[PDB]
């Protein structure tokens, strides 16, 4: 079955094309394997008081929609943007405000999904504390998704969150202008545009292996891009975009910790032992691009082995590499050490901002670190690049959802003669 859906539409409506349904809670009653379901472009405002499909977490969280139900493999169940119309879906979740609760927009515990193209604004906190909320939470049994061409932005919530799932692939996705202006004085320390933080519970081959991120771009998000803290299973970067993170939105103001690529770590804590897994995962992040986010480029973030940083390229990203780890096995204090185990192969790097620096804090007796730009002979410098124009990293996604072509970051010809085989273009 094809099922409709549009912001004119009724639930009390059979979900043709000719009387679509209204909201996705409907569409949740009636989908099975291989069904599609086309949502009409147009802004769909969740009602303030529509009740959650679910809760989580003893109550703390509101789930507006919950995922629940599984495709099969070869026959997903489909929320696709309605290809025979222009223009995109975006829920609008401004109105929802749950007392003493976090929001989770889409709330995702089946398997065999396909998402694509529709965006999701404005979703709120009203908590005061250590709080967040998010528009994406996968977990712990979603296995085998595709999240594609979805853009989470324009409010306070983080965009995409993983806690556990195995093979989910958020693909050609944006999460930008996230900000939480409420909780802990407005400083925006917990939103990030993608998280993957795969959790003890859900460890194991086909059970938190196989996340991707790709062709992804995080910018202004007041936290980090994308951060990979307290991940149980290797998660992978590649592709992707982050810049200008750790800034309120579409200003300068310092807001959160400002990494593009925050891409490991279990943490520093005084106090006691962070969980760990069995195996410590090398998350990778590849031919991607950091730009002028408030603090750092590619981070391993404290981590307790290996990374692997290939074909990227930074610029003017405050500590463009900074490959420090926490010394292994666990123990208190907590210390950093000169990053052990990495792959740091092929990178580019350029600083031209105050206080920038071209890479720290690596072992290169332990880590290999070959064909980069900043242990070469010569500078790089700007008019080694085509383009350094910041605007055209925010350009229109293709029709079909794909990265814009932009010449921000690529090397001239002659250039590239002199940094052969180096950066993420
Ligand atoms: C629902 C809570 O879940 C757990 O707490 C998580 C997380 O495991 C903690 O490490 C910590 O994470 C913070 C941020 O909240 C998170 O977005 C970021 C990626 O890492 C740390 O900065 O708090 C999390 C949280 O959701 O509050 C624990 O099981 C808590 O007891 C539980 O309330
Ligand atoms: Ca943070
Ligand atoms: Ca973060």
């Amino acid at each position: 079955k094809t099922y409709y859906m549009d912001p004119e539409g009724s639930d009390s409506n059979p979900g043709t094309s000719d009387k679509p349904f209204a909201t996705l809670v409907k569409v949740q009653e009636v989908v099975v394997a291989g069904d599609v379901v086309y949502i009409n472009p147009g802004t769909y405002v969740v009602p303030a008081n529509q009740v959650p499909m679910t809760t989580t977490n003893s109550g703390l969280y509101h789930c507006v929609f919950h995922m629940n139900k599984s495709g099969e493999a070869g026959k997903p169940i489909s929320y696709l943007a309605n290809p025979n119309k222009q223009g995109r879906p975006i829920f609008d979740l401004s109105q929802v405000k749950p007392k003493d609760q976090r929001i989770t927009v889409f709330y995702v515990t089946g398997s065999n999904l396909y998402l694509k193209g529709f965006d999701v604004i404005g979703t709120q906190v009203t908590i005061t504390g250590h709080t967040q909320s998010e528009c994406f939470r996968i977990v712990k049994g979603a296995n085998n998704n595709k999240f594609e061409d979805l853009r989470t932005h324009d409010g306070m919530a983080i965009g995409f969150y993983l806690l556990g799932g195995s093979n989910n692939h958020i693909l050609n996705c944006d999460a930008y202008n996230n900000y939480d202006s409420v909780s802990e004085g407005g400083k925006g320390g917990n939103v990030d545009g993608f998280g993957g933080h795969i959790n003890s519970s859900s460890v194991g081959e086909g059970k938190g292996t196989g996340n991707v991120f790709e062709g992804c771009r995080a910018w202004y998000n007041s936290d980090d891009g994308f951060d990979l803290i307290n991940c149980f299973e290797a998660v992978k970067i590649i592709n992707c975009w982050s810049f200008l993170n750790g800034y309120k939105p579409g200003t300068k103001e310092v807001a959160g910790d400002g990494t593009g690529f925050k891409a490991g770590g279990y943490g520093m804590a005084a106090d006691k032992l962070p969980a760990i897994p069995s195996v410590i995962p090398q998350h990778e992040v590849r031919n991607s691009l950091a730009y002028y986010n408030r603090l750092r480029g590619f981070y391993a973030n404290h981590h307790l082995g290996g990374i692997i940083f290939e074909s990227n390229t930074a610029v003017n990203s405050g500590e463009n590499y900074n490959m420090t780890n926490r010394e292994s096995p666990l123990a208190l204090p907590p210390t950093d050490v000169n990053g052990y185990d990495h792959m740091v192969k092929n990178n580019l790097s350029l600083v031209t901002r105050s206080g920038s620096k071209h890479i720290v804090m690596v072992n290169r007796a332990k880590s290999e670190v070959s064909n980069n730009s900043f242990d070469g002979s010569e500078e790089v410098i700007e008019t080694d690049f085509i383009s350094l124009e910041e605007a055209e990293l925010m350009r229109d996604r293709k029709p079909n959802g794909d990265l814009p072509d932009v010449n921000f970051g690529k090397l001239t010809t002659d250039a590239e003669l002199r940094f052969w085989g180096m950066g993420c273009f």
